[PDB]
């Protein structure tokens, strides 16, 4: 059972992903690291889920990592001389970023649904989801310069390529500040901004019912093909996209999409299969 | 003598490229494929043309892809097996993705000024352009998710890089909502925003003359250089750009300026060779 | 010291690199090109400095290069032939473009404080730094195309990657118009306008201070990364930051920072070793 | 009809791609640069066509290029300044790489089969053909420095790609210096060596039909994915092959072998659908 | 423990890796696929493990895939259309590709000792393995081709990565010949040839033994660096070397290494920890 | 004046870089690294030199490493913690690479003659270089994990690009173990093998010579784009080469070759301009 996260099946095909250790602002303790992997590793081969929902049980979104795990994690580890400190460290951070990778590579969309406090490793988290919500009283901070380290779980690879401005980014960077909602959506590092966390969530599970909607094919190959097209050149991407469509154009999606046309019935009415 | 575009000289330098089958609300057929590689081949080529402007013909700049066409393209491919549909259709998304790619390889400014919707392949389009206008009713749609397929013909590949908001992005791809002008010009998908057609083409035309004021060294060396900069390294960019000035700094088009400065005499009274 | 620049110690482990040609309007003339480079050069080995700040002297930021110097070194090359001419200007432009590479190189964050124009040149530099701060009657300019020339000093290979919107850093590139404080903070060019020097300079020192005040490990690993992932896929960046911090997370720097959270004591408070 | 190539049917699924000016020892002229990409296209889009074998008539496989032709091309450009110069002289360079490049691009595997001298524009040649056979008396020479320039045609590209010794592949290319048959087997240049030009054509077209037997599909996807696999590294080629084989493996070419293999039927006598 | 293979520990710090269904000429059933993934993955955190010798019992190292398994697995897929198919298809293309990487990201050094035929999987495996030595028996062959399809599982990917001559690594793989004992040899895909099994393998339990009593910190670290070098850039590649030692040489075993070189010792006669 | 290197003119256009240190075998001691960086970036800027041999003056190339200067550099590292030592020893290992980057990034051919032992540092510094010619007597051996460490001065970024056999790459990396003449010509990390050195320094100058008789600007545009080509794709390549020849065609290099061969003059008689 997750101790650290709860997931439950919001509606057809949408999974809510919560973080939900509340008493403690749903800080990320050691477990948290392995649990979220298996839970993404696990809606990544679910056939039935189309969307992904994560927000935070309690007061706010998170407070970030579990101080006490992370000085056991760094400061108490094995290894008999500083090369050997150092594979050990290497093994960690590389296990620690897979925590949040497993969201980039889930081919669904994922959906982060932020309220109040987002620090920490809370960035490195929504920086690694596709689509970010926050209410009004939602704050964001790349704390980690605060704790005597650089970012190294997500946020300097991803914060710079989800935003535009760069010094934005540096500043918060390197004085861990906190931005507020207003600025966070006048950055764009959220797309709307709600009054509160009710209001917020319905718009979310609105959201994923929407894109649960389309054809699942198109949406998870437009999720992969958006990822590979940031990290190539466009000539290399688009190479990749015709080698993707001229399998994934051989779908049923189309067909019934074109029949609905031609009949003039909504396309919201078609039902698509599993993926 | 194209069927689905027509070319005309606007004024001196400046070549206008519009989207005609206003019958059909410029949905774009099989022969616009074709036709827009020979017209911009052509306009590449060209030693007079030192801008473009491209704009649609009737209600709106486009509709889209001709979904008939499409369905006679992709639903009933040759091949008697799918790896040999695969071959075809490979074939077929390659060359339709080089309608758009020769906007970008074109080394003249390309300028979208868009009015009405512009949907669906209509994004792959503007988004391979270098400066987009719009009108006060333009919309834009990244419709191809609701026809059962993810957008291949350049829209996941260019769109994101040309504005900063990654959630909007994703956002717009997976749900295929509708993005109106006020939000278009917000997110920076467009530069400028016109009450009605006339006034944004009388402005999209005095963008193009202006830029054809300009050495055309200078003006399509930063357009090749811009675009390599976008996929490469910084440090390999500024190589690159080593490689390509020691070559373009050797001409008549800086002494020209740097006399005109010697003298105070304006720059737009400089008179540049072809190229 | 030097010719066209000042280097002040502004407070504990700040330096103020000051364009100091007032007369000229801090005219990029020969020797600034060499002492910028030896400058940052020596702030990115000094034990010391954790933060730097960059001003102009005078009326405005700069009013870019010296036609003149550039006619010399560029419309007088030395070279019998075509190709040995371009032999000479690949180095002299490689050498130029180190005057800006050496600011990012540096791993130590530098702020732009820029007052009036910015012209040309000054924007391969302010490209070239991480953070930037104007003033409200500052004006920026990619002046280049009007000197005959696509800039090759950095312009273009960093203004399109700290900036998300690239219709406009198109419409700026080819046509070399002003753009004024309210449209460079809009764009995010700049992070935050003041209504005058003094009161941008009160700021920018007060930032370099507050970035000064946390571990310089966790600050400066924090710029090389970012600069790492810009450059690189999210995979290459992840391996690169894990292979990074597997030795800078070995450091008292954690412990320091993490004890004074437990007490409730800021940055400042705590004495970090120099890097 | 072409003025300096000839192309025949050898046999069932093999075209022969002769270099045809035996008169001018197959010097490469103005015509062949636009003859070889016209060819090659048409071969790409051949759906009957499985392999080529290229070879020249006469004396020997090719003199290079036609010095005369060169001087007009080169030392006759159009621009009234050097800039200008350099724009039409990188088009050609372009357009004459695409001569080779169209080889590479041609999924059909290609086989040189080289007698006598093969010089210049010959290597170039050669280096973008996938396997190579020579005669006893053939060399090879990477002539281009004696005339006053690098290789610009492929030979720099993809000579030191094609065989393992760097140092020869230098001193080659720095000296001018022919290379004789048996030091080009030893090198790897060429896989076998003939006695005569007879016995390597006929060796030449045995192999040809012997890769023409095999799946189209697995033979072309082969010489894709290993061109692929040259230019990126060994994890991105890997993604790109799985992205690749999730369409070809659904075709009829694997049921017949696997169903020969069950019956223990020879490979050797499936027959597979064209491509 | 294992259905497929066999792990034993051969002498000190060396484990032996043996291809274990002898009665099948230790064809890549299903199980295979998935025990070659979890071995080396123990092996990879084996903190005694410093070298790995793979072998294969019986009369041959492998006939290769089980073709039966393999039609199940690919003309037998789940998916009610091509697209489904294709989704199915890619992850399980990328599974079966880790079985071999696994091979690559151990950072211990792989020796393949091969006796008899190595076929098709066979190349795969042994050209991710880092040193490989056969008996004069031995053979292999890029067998895809004649099964209907282009290799996926690494060949296409490594076997040009690992020896010079690409106009035999194109043959081998269009006409799936054997290469036997002495063209292995003179190819370099083997760097050593044995008379016989036994011989063959004393030798390579030798040579681990030798890698084994060298700095595993060193020795491991020269195989990441090795691989990462492989690609990318020599100047990306010492960037990355760089980072890597500012931690890896911080180690006792130089000290040790040294201190034994001093004294004319051997590295047999140092302790060095385990990693 | 150097004192860990002599610098000669041994005839027109060609300078020998001769290590002498005899008494200790040329090993490299501290100052060494700073010497060889000082005179390669002479040589790189000095317009009379068209070839460097480098060799080594007494018994033997190089013993490598001065092993007490390096247990003083890396055994003896300043730095109050682990991170702030990786800082002084990533900067140390760059500085260190530089001593034999510089080789590559002079345009000029460099030719290595070794005899006797090439040990080390030796392999780095000869695998940087573009020719490679040795005795009979001599030996390469890439001795770091004897030391405990990985070699990072460059071996592992060049050696397994300089020659194709990567199986005996990784067996002369992990064991350590002296490859003689006979094997390094086999392998090709040498191309020819002389039977002493002063057969081979007659060999290596006449070669130095017959390269210096060509266009500079051909043969050091070769070198350019012979490692440009080695690190990027073909097709970046290519448009490298275009963007590189756009100026370098427009030499009189070409125009005196053209010249001699319509007077039927050799081309060993023109004489061609500094670079
Ligand atoms: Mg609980
Ligand atoms: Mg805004
Ligand atoms: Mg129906
Ligand atoms: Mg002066
Ligand atoms: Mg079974
Ligand atoms: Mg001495
Ligand atoms: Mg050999
Ligand atoms: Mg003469």
């Amino acid at each position: 059972a997750y101790e650290s996260i709860q997931v439950t099946s919001a509606q057809k095909h949408v999974l809510h992903v919560q973080l939900n250790r509340p008493e403690k602002r749903n800080a990320m303790n050691r477990a948290f690291w392995r649990e979220l992997v298996e839970c993404f590793q696990k809606i990544s081969k679910d056939s039935d889920c189309r969307a992904v929902v994560v927000s935070g049980a309690g007061k706010m979104f998170t407070s970030g990592i579990d101080l006490m795990d992370m000085a056991s994690d760094i400061l108490q580890p094995p290894g008999d001389d500083v090369a050997r400190i150092a594979w050990y460290l290497r093994d960690l951070i590389s296990r620690y970023q897979k925590t949040f990778t497993v969201i980039e590579k889930c081919p669904k969309p994922v959906i982060a649904a932020i309220h109040g406090g987002c620090i920490g490793g809370g960035v490195d988290l929504i920086s690694a989801c596709d689509i970010r919500y926050c209410t009004q009283d939602a704050f964001f901070q790349v704390k980690e310069v605060d704790v005597g380290l650089a970012a190294d779980v997500g946020t300097l690879q991803r914060l710079p390529k989800v935003i535009g401005n760069r010094s934005l980014v540096n500043e918060l960077t390197f004085t861990a500040r906190k931005m507020m909602a207003d600025e966070a959506l006048d950055s764009g590092l959220v797309s709307r901004v709600f009054p509160d966390k009710d209001v917020m969530l319905n718009a979310a599970f609105a959201l994923a019912a929407d894109i649960s909607s389309k054809s699942p094919v198109a949406v998870q190959g437009s999720k992969i093909n958006l990822i590979y097209s940031r990290d190539h050149s466009v000539d290399e991407s688009l190479d990749y996209m015709a080698t993707w469509n001229m399998s994934m154009l051989q779908t049923q999606d189309i067909i019934k999409s074109v029949q609905a046309a031609m009949e003039k019935k909504d396309s919201k009415s078609i039902t698509f299969s599993k993926l």
